DNA sequence: TTGTTCTCAGGTACCTCAGCCAGA
DNA sequence: TCTGGCTGAGGTACCTGAGAACAA
């Protein structure tokens, strides 16, 4: 587990707070089975003329990738462990995304009792829903609700 | 000449790198004495559902207003001192707008040369250009080789 | 002749999803 | 079945100007 220097965190959590997202996803999966997958997300997009800036970023973070389309670049991070310890120690500096951010940790610290039973799944979809409110979200599909497939 | 704490400094540093711009600009004007005015602004934006944020940016900065136009909110600051002092303490953690900042500070100390002679206004409106240049400029009207209309 | 406040809007550069597939 | 690497794209929420007017 690495320890972040504290003057980058503040850095990188004001520019989170700005250009950076904090995501959580429910994804329909038929080999899943709950028929769905979770997925977590740290995104940071910039132009791509710019992504020296995410460039480096795979490197004081340690993990991660930066994926580029044409005018636009961004990193991601979406391996669990590595995001659950770099979020743990981002979230006391950030403010616009604090809360989403507390949420990922909780959805992963409960995955494993979450993949042991239907109610347990869908208790921790609301989660994510509540991530998904909190951020401007626009073309959301798969809910919590659309976990009802459960009951069938 | 108020004196702001670091960590507020590097997260706002990174918040300013996301989400907020630093504006040189010529504007045409007939009262002036080479018929453009120079105008100087640092601004964060932000969707008005997050006003308060930027509320909270007037208050800690101390200085500055907020605006609403539409569905988003800019905090803006344009007084030349304010900005001098404020920019000349953010520049250090800038990154991403560390040059804009710098050039804009570089343009005010160079202010009453400026005004003294044409060749020398010409020359921080090439300063202008830079910054522009260094920014995302989409919708640029009045350059430099405008202000050549000192050809008269 | 200057500085500053206030409003407006073009053109993206972000945000925040969607989804497929390889591998263990 | 599960997770992590990878690509695609809708709908703005930003960026970065423009300009008119008030106040000296
Ligand atoms: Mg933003
Ligand atoms: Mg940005
Ligand atoms: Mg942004």
């Amino acid at each position: 587990n690495t320890k972040y220097n504290k003057e980058f965190l503040l850095y990188l959590a004001g520019f989170v707070d700005g250009d950076g997202s904090i995501i959580a996803q429910i994804n329909p999966n038929a080999s899943s089975k709950f028929k769905h997958r979770l997925r977590l997300t740290f995104y940071v997009t910039q132009k791509t003329q710019r992504r020296w800036f995410l460039d480096k970023l795979v490197d004081e973070i340690g993990v991660g990738y930066v994926r580029d389309s044409g005018s636009v670049s961004q990193y991601v991070l979406s391996e669990i462990a590595p995001l659950h310890n770099f979020l743990t120690q981002l979230q006391p500096f950030l403010k616009l995304k604090q809360k989403q951010a507390n949420l990922v940790l909780k959805i992963i610290e409960q995955l494993p009792s979450a993949k042991a039973s239907p109610a347990a799944f869908l208790e921790v979809c609301t989660w994510v829903d509540q991530i998904a409110a909190l951020n401007d979200s626009a073309t959301r599909k798969t809910t919590s609700e659309t976990v009802a497939a459960v009951l069938d």
